[PDB]
């Protein structure tokens, strides 16, 4: 039937993570940088449609502290910041709390569809939520369409529009600024499309702006091939962006056009080991000299999509950077331990470059240097298989990051760059569903 055809889901989440840095101001102390444990727990109803037309979905999540060390920075990004609004940001603590993460009217008319109100981007666009255990939150609307042409294809199309929006860490919405978080832009948009060729070629591409300043670009070759009758999946992925101020104050990001290039390898060895090889290529001139996916520079202000993300602490994004990736994930399936699964992955980033200027220059600040990164992590998992608790997921992840450079953390010209890191990261995700 139609609004009785209703779903009402939820699920209890467990976060326990360790993570230091290296302070090289004062003696290269490995220090405390996160350490806490934190409760999620969501619930979201989502209804049928009405005369196949008009729905509702509604969903809430509260974050609940358990531990805490004193030295553990903020936000962990798994409770809630103490400041509710992003723009308030003074990073000097997390509390508990509930937020209502969806909030939306949901329309379908043929092949047209739209959401109105508290959403994520569900279309084509390169508007993203940040994702903890949930996603964050706009205010606005998407509208879309599909349109299948049987074996020629399918296209979709989808444009959304928005003025606000909350990190999965924040209580409240706040609106949109510049780099200077004062100079004000009305809202965000982005309209993007989609092509299914059926022959396992699909084309995606998407433009998007911030008013009035900034303008960000998306597009995406996959495919898809069968070698010894398994898929070796590919794709190249080119994200750009450019700003409209470049007067040299606060606000101007980039020279010229920015982007990050992609390429992507997957393939599963022997029906038991999934394996990994990608790499990105950066260009980030100007004062930021780094890459950035989201259409306003102030952390937790909105996001962009990337469909890269390798969990390797950094974001390997700096202005020249080059990065190689190859991760392996074994499943231990014929050791009889269906549902274990262990993993390693691997790093290696060179020819990262600084700002091309600053206004502010600090005693590291050399315009011609280049430095390397790298890291290594290792993986566990396990899914329960059967009983009451089918489908409750444990998860442990181990990462090494190391610098090689001397420079200290955001220091250098290098605003996206920290310092050596040892993470630990354990969580337990225990779905259920009520309707
Ligand atoms: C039934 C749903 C039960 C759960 C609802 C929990 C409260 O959820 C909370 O509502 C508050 C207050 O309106 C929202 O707050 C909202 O209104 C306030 C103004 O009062 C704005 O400043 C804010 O930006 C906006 O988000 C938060 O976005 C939402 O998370
Ligand atoms: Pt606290
Ligand atoms: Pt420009
Ligand atoms: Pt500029
Ligand atoms: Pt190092």
């Amino acid at each position: 039937g139609f609004i009785d055809d209703s779903t009402l889901t939820g699920g209890i989440y467990y976060w326990q993570r360790e993570r230091d840095r290296k302070d090289v101001t004062d003696g290269d102390k490995y220090k405390t940088n996160l350490s806490h444990s934190t409760w999620n727990a969501n619930l979201d109803f989502q209804s049928g449609y009405a005369a196949d037309m008009f729905g509702l979905d509604i969903a809430a999540f509260t974050a609940i502290e358990m531990a805490e060390n004193g030295d553990s920075s903020h936000p962990n990004e798994i409770a809630f910041s103490k400041s509710n609004k992003a723009y308030d940001e003074d990073w000097s603590g997390d509390k508990s709390g509930i937020s209502l993460y969806k909030a939306a009217a949901k329309f379908k008319y043929g092949p047209v569809w739209a959401r109105a109100g508290y959403i994520q981007p569900t279309g084509q666009t390169l508007l993203a939520p940040h994702w903890s255990f949930m996603p964050g939150t706009y205010q606005g609307a998407e509208a879309g369409a599909n349109f299948d042409y049987g074996d020629a294809g399918a296209l979709s199309f989808s444009y959304m529009w928005t003025n606000e929006y909350k990190a999965p860490w924040h209580l409240e919405m706040d609106e949109f600024y510049q780099n200077d978080k004062t100079t004000k832009v009305d809202y965000l948009h982005s309209f993007g499309a989609k092509y299914d060729f059926k022959n396992n070629f699909v084309l995606e591409a998407a433009f998007g702006q911030a008013e009035g300043y900034i303008d960000q670009y998306f597009a995406k070759a996959s495919y898809k091939f069968d070698i010894a009758g398994s898929p070796l999946t590919t794709s190249y992925q080119f994200y750009g962006t450019r700003d409209k101020v470049d007067d040299r104050s606060v606000n101007d990001l980039y020279d010229g056009t920015a982007w990050l290039q992609a390429l992507t390898f997957g393939y599963r060895a022997a029906d038991v080991v999934d394996l990994r090889l990608e790499g990105t290529w950066v260009k980030a001139d100007g004062q930021q000299g780094y890459f950035l996916q989201r259409m306003t520079p102030t952390y937790a202000s909105s996001n962009g999509r990337l469909d890269i993300w390798w969990d390797n602490r950094s974001d390997f994004n700096a202005n020249g950077e080059k990065a190689v990736f190859f991760g392996a994930m074994y499943d231990l399936k014929n050791w009889n331990l269906p549902g274990f699964a262990i993993g390693a992955s691997y790093v290696y980033a060179w020819d990262a470059k600084p700002a091309t200027w600053q206004s502010n220059p600090d005693a590291y600040y050399d315009k011609n240097r280049t430095i390397e990164e790298s890291a290594y992590s290792l993986d566990a998992v396990y899914t329960i298989q059967d009983g009451r608790a089918k489908g409750t997921m444990f998860k442990l992840h181990f990462t090494e990051y190391d610098n090689h450079s001397d420079i200290p953390s955001w220091g250098g010209g290098y605003g996206n760059i920290f310092q050596d890191e040892r993470d630990v990261k354990f969580m337990v995700i225990a779905p259920f569903t009520i309707f």
